[PDB]
């Protein structure tokens, strides 16, 4: 016998006991008599528009594909839940953290980034780790990566970035000249660049990796007090990466490696877990931080801000229909229930917009009306109506303007966004030179040993080599700024690759 | 106080009862602490992106509109049932006729023909009478209208017709030349044109008008024997038209008069009803018939073809939410249960294609998933997946290829099309001159009496007059062919009309 | 020979006289043999899916309809130009007012608000007066209204407003209970509501109504020197409006009266024009202003803030294709070139989001490329790419990331937005009580004379009379808050109406 | 210096030199001041809605993606011309062949099949070969392949087939159980399934393979006589296939091998070319012939039906912008100028619908209006109007109904379709027994030599080595039904793989 994976269609007909098979039908529910031989005038004559069975199917077939994620197209998914094992109600008053043992059902999706839908899992790229919490207050999406930091700190340079990583407008090939001209001119990436070309670059599956909310957020307690926080949900399966070697063999032996490793893990019953933590920084402590507490290209050293365990993330159910439940999902950072709010983290401020923006496009206006995306542990109610493909509903014949004198939905002041005071002019404030080295240096010669320190200078040079020379220096320079040796090793290697 | 319609909100609230309102949430179900004031820095400062409340809402509002139906955009809808007051199971074996007494939930939408969503019901124009049956063998969309005949005999000239019947491409106004130039160049229109300007051109409210299927159809029984039939449903509310002045008045006082009439009649228990009948014709007779039995412009005389009583059509329910229940109601002439097949009606043949084609574009590739359209009385199982906005499970893990050896949906030798045998060179046979007078001449003389004739012409003469002298000639010319007098009688009015 | 609008097809045939007709082709360009009779196997047989002429033409016919603008569905559009005639450059460095005699192409559209596409023109309703300028610095849209004020003062209570106006979620009929229940609950509307029900609520055609910017905008000259402002452009054709009697008649007689009137004028050289002035309030003034200077329901009295002439708006070019030129026409208040900026007017701010947004839905992601919408007088060059229905050269090989060292477009540091200082807490400041009457009273008492006040209350009562009693009560109350006479004069009429 | 594909940007800057870079603007052409730092309230403050530079850019990015082709997603495309070399004026009256030395602009896209957009070029999968001839009679899309046969002879099966190749509905991974199950239960595949695993399964470069109109078509001369034919465009650069290990190496070393390879050729003057031939068969012969002369899994033998020469296919132009020219490219078999006509193929006929149809989905209603799809060597003129993103002018003010009396587009009898007399009942004729083994055996034996013969079994087994035995068996039952040793060798291999 094979693995639970391949034995899919197998484990399907079985459980289907001896119950006869459903009756093939058209979308209209008309029982199809013969769906193998099209209607034709004569055995060698043309086809009639009359074969609606055919028309009905081909028509549906011609419209399956929808736009793939603008980023993170390739990924895996599965559901499970979250459970409380610590009390942090002092910090946030969210319903998901209510009492201890408070298990909220979740939905998570792993994925790559730069590659398309046909791409393989096993390759150097950050990883998409987004959780969908279904809470009585509504849904809460923690759209996070496998790291607490990203490459850029101003949303505006993101589209340009994603481009710099994806194909060339003309050749449609991957273009290093682009990948590095951008990185080179934007040293802020330094930090997250180094993390990428580290060993973590390619985990073993989606399980032996770490999850983070990356950004800085804001918790609020039932007492109206607030404090900035950072979420870290480590892996209980342990950290594990794949040598550039395997990453390549796997790249072709099983392009969907990480994909079926997650399905079998849960099929065989070995459910992947993660222990959720959170750092904590008061506003007072925020004004003090030697750095921008809201800079996405920075971290809060654990020593100065220790981790507090909060919960256990347990994925235990495997998706049935992938399209409907995984590809069709929708993780929107904007979705945050009372007790949780965004920080003025310029990058975070960008996700507040983009996700619902695209979602409406990828899936359509009512993209939340999709089962997987619908917040069922809540009771959506308001003054919104219509839209294409309006399922449900449509919120019945209830009044549609606010305010109204007809007992239609009223607001709840208990969920008012926490009020903070901000002073200063309205201007395009430059964050470019917000120190893109320090924390980086203490990562090259403080977080990594000599072994991986080198594996880095090797990985990087192996790619940089392909970029125009003038580019290489503009890069070596920056790296150097993190530490001379850093740029020395790399540069060296390059020249050897440079013939 | 006033009418039930206008009392919509009232009642809704009284039913709502003492039940406290629902917490006003965002699309994501998150409660809103205050959906009346925006998040602005300062009481007179800028608006913030961070106001995902505003953006959430506003956004759905920006997508509230879907393209109105290409034709018959304005209308009203109601649900109810259908009863089997007779056993017509000798001709058609459709389960919707199974046994006397059986009932099948129906859905109907009345509509005008040309005017967009904002026009007025009380205007001369044919009328849409769609009857959707939710059977146990899929659905059945009998797209009827108040008239058994139409204007054209071949689809190809349909998109062209509707055009002439709408706004000039440059001015955007109703064009008399666009209208009459077309009607004059296509005599086959001579029939319905007459019926159109007659007293039936404006039926007083929906309840007071008949419904027809026009297209010759096919009824297959148990033995597989087949026949051609027509579908007529006479109104139990008796016929009632609206004088030009009484309608032309209601055009403003109440442009949605028809919509209100219906809702109101129902809301007051007074349900509109229709008896169903059909006309049966043998391939042999259809052979002998003096005309083309599938010529939409002609009718099967009562005498030669009496109407057999079928069952009843009760409208005892009003829509809850209009946009989700009526606006989206989609009727595809293709939905025919095993037992009702189309006919070689060149006109019908076209529709077979169009409805789903457009429904796939107005509502979406998965429109058959909309609650109203879904055949909730049968089990839809087939090999079609994905498509934007996939509701339900999408046949979960069930296979997707046919045939297959995994106990997936099967065939239905019983639901096989009937086998008719045609012959002749496959080409484009000009149907332009298949007697465009006979029946028109029988209408203008034996069906109408002098006062009814008088009207017809004045009605016609008053509209045709705005066309160019030349079209007027061409127009009158065709009328004389039906009958000398018809022509001159109208002509007369024109010369006067030309003051 | 009638009005130029009627003879549209005439002058066409005429226009291309000696020039022989072009060949009829499918979408693909292939020539069409016989476009009248579909390809049916046998003169009375089915329709071959092999017939492409049909399918091609039919499938397209099936997708002709796109959503109609969310609000202001029914309108009229013409193209003309703008000519500067006064140096106001000391207030805005906008390249549009650049210098005396300056000519900038414009495109305007007139509209109603609540009615859908079939809706009648001559009805009480504000009027849209959206201009589009194709300035050398990019398109500058100034979306004017036939009134310099609006009902609500916060963008959040807007979707609700429109809802109250349009059809009821259930019956689908206009609901006066809905309308007035709303206005009654938000007295800020008094001002505009009063204007609306005044003779000005039903202008005789588009040629007799002033256009306004309503919102306060911020102008910025060459020395980054700012100044708030109001946009006014009075008709040069004289203020004229249809009585309540002519309006109803026309309502059914000529639903497209505005269209017809506007088309004809131009068509016959009788070009309409508007002079554009602007009031100038300095930051120091907007400070001590007796009201919030960014409150859409208020106006800067001519007395303390004059009107400085700018130039003229002239329309002299009818649309050739309505759909392609007047329909797909989309204006974004967000489009403002260097020198013309927004104010903190909350009501305005929202608009910065919604117009481009909704457009991305109605017209489509790449709608900015639709001819009538492209800033043809400017040269786009950005890192934007792809999306459906992408024309032009998608900037071709051009680099796609920013910054880049490959000579792609750069940022002009001279068009950097002006910078203002705002301080305070950031939150939901409740601006529902910023005086909802003062100005209203001035309008009722000093702007209108008895003759007028008489029609107004009559008019208000005409509609309101139908709102449930408790609603009418609440309504008269407010009016009284403007003036005892106001509420009373109506009340009487009310009690009068109730038998 | 490196290859052309690598030096893409390098050249852009080079040639685009001696020119000040363009001004980076917005969608509306407004110059941006700084596109690197979003607008906020103070250095550490929230992002303002005011920032439109941001939104515009972001939203537009949030939509860059459109759905990929349901099949043949991964591909490379280029442009060239077709040159007549021989006179087959007698077989076709088609203008594209008018004379000797007649050039016609063509566009081409090569593509794998069951692989998603991100997949890798080199993999056992048929190659998509589609040429778009822009002729004076519009565009004639010759939607071919690198093989002259397919896996099934009935459209209906296609969706079911295609799904079998793609991913598993639940585990989303590629699944052999599905693969082989389909083929096992469907023997017609045999012929094409053999060719696949043959040495031709993985062609080296897109230039070292052939082209096969595949289907059977019809030809019509000026005198009206018709006949059937087979299209063949043999590679001039010669056939060069890739090994199995090599293929799987570039598979991850360079997954975009096709693109690069092909792009570089044309980039250096090494323009590839193909010779277009035609096999001819007269109706008479179409009668004598011995299995269905249209069976898509049957090829005419050069022996009895020889290869006639026609012309040259030369591709000497690379796309400037890929998304604009290749991604948006749309080839519709339904496009066919006079002289070329479909044939009964129960497979082809269906294609005539899937292509234009699925396009109205993937790209949009007016997709034929996208620059590369437009039939620019002709002149579209008809009665089709509107639809979203209506580019051009919608045809201006021309009359929109046919017929008309205003000199609008007329028709050409010259373009009438050939009339074939088809006799025989109208029903679903089984095609499962049309011989799916005779021709096949001839391959394995004749066309194939002992050497390659081995690499087939080895390959056909290397894959099937993952399908439940019960499946493996069924398969061997056919291969052997082809020829004893075929399944023999296979079965011998399979056993070892079964460890
Ligand atoms: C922030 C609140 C606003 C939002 C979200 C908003 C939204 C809309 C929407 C959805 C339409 C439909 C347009 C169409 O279908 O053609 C519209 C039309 C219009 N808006 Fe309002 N708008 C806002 C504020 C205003 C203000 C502040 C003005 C003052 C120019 C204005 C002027 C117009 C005009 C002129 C039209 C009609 C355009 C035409 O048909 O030519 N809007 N607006």
């Amino acid at each position: 016998n094979r693995d639970p994976a391949s034995d899919q269609m197998k484990h399907w007909k079985e459980q289907r006991a001896a119950q006869k098979p459903d009756v093939l039908t058209t979308g209209g529910g008309n029982p199809v008599g013969d769906k193998l031989n099209s209607l034709t005038v004569g055995p060698r004559g043309p086809l009639l528009v009359q074969d609606v069975v055919f028309t009905d199917e081909m028509a549906h077939f011609d419209r399956e594909r929808i736009p793939e994620r603008v980023v993170h197209a390739k990924g895996a998914g599965a559901f499970g839940y979250f459970e409380v094992t610590h009390d942090i109600t002092r910090y946030s008053k969210a319903k998901v953290f209510e009492h201890i043992g408070k298990r909220t059902p979740i939905a998570v999706r792993f994925s790559t980034v730069a590659g398309e839908s046909g791409s393989a899992d096993t390759v150097r790229d950050p990883r998409g780790f987004a959780v969908k919490f279904y809470t009585e207050d509504g849904n809460w999406d923690l759209v996070g990566n496998n790291t607490p930091i990203f490459f850029i700190r101003d949303a505006l340079l993101f589209p340009s970035f994603i481009h710099s990583q994806k194909r060339n407008p003309q050749t449609h090939l991957k273009d290093p000249d682009m990948v590095w001209d951008f990185w080179s001119l934007r040293p802020e990436s330094l930090h997250q660049v180094s993390f990428l070309f580290s060993d973590r670059g390619i985990p073993d599956g989606h399980r032996h990796m770490d999850g983070y909310g990356s950004h800085t957020f804001k918790l609020v307690n039932a007492d109206g007090e607030a404090v900035y926080c950072k979420f870290h949900y480590k892996t209980d399966q342990g950290i594990k990466n794949l040598s550039v070697e395997d990453a390549a063999r796997l790249a072709h032996e099983d392009p969907d490696y990480g994909l079926r490793d997650l399905f079998n893990a849960i099929a065989t019953g070995n459910y992947p877990s993660w222990t959720l933590y959170i750092q904590v920084m008061t506003f007072s402590e925020a004004e003090i931080f030697p750095f921008n507490p809201f800079d996405l290209t920075k971290v809060w050293p654990h020593g100065d801000y220790p981790l507090i365990p909060v919960g256990k993330l347990v994925l235990n159910r495997n998706p049935v229909n992938y399209f409907a439940e995984v590809e069709q999902l929708a993780f929107d950072p904007s979705n945050m229930p009372p007790g949780i709010e965004p920080s003025p983290d310029k990058m975070l401020q960008g996700r507040l917009f983009a996700y619902p923006d695209t979602h409406r496009h990828r899936l359509g206006p009512n993209y939340l009306q999709i089962p997987v995306n619908c917040p069922y542990r809540a009771r959506v109610a308001n003054y919104q109506r219509d839209g294409p493909m309006c399922m449900m509903d449509n919120q019945g014949g209830a009044p549609n303007y606010y305010p109204n004198s007809f007992s239609a939905p009223e607001h709840q002041p208990s969920a008012l966004e926490h009020r903070t005071h901000f002073s200063g002019d309205v201007q395009r404030f430059n964050s470019a030179n917000d120190d893109n080295v320090t924390q980086v240096r203490t990562f090259y010669l403080k977080v990594l040993n000599e072994e991986q320190r080198k594996r880095l200078c090797e990985n990087i040079a192996g790619h940089l080599k392909d970029a125009q020379l003038f580019i290489q220096k503009k890069a070596v320079k920056n790296f150097s700024d993190v530490h001379p040796e850093y740029g020395s090793r790399i540069q060296a290697l390059l020249d050897k690759y440079n013939e």
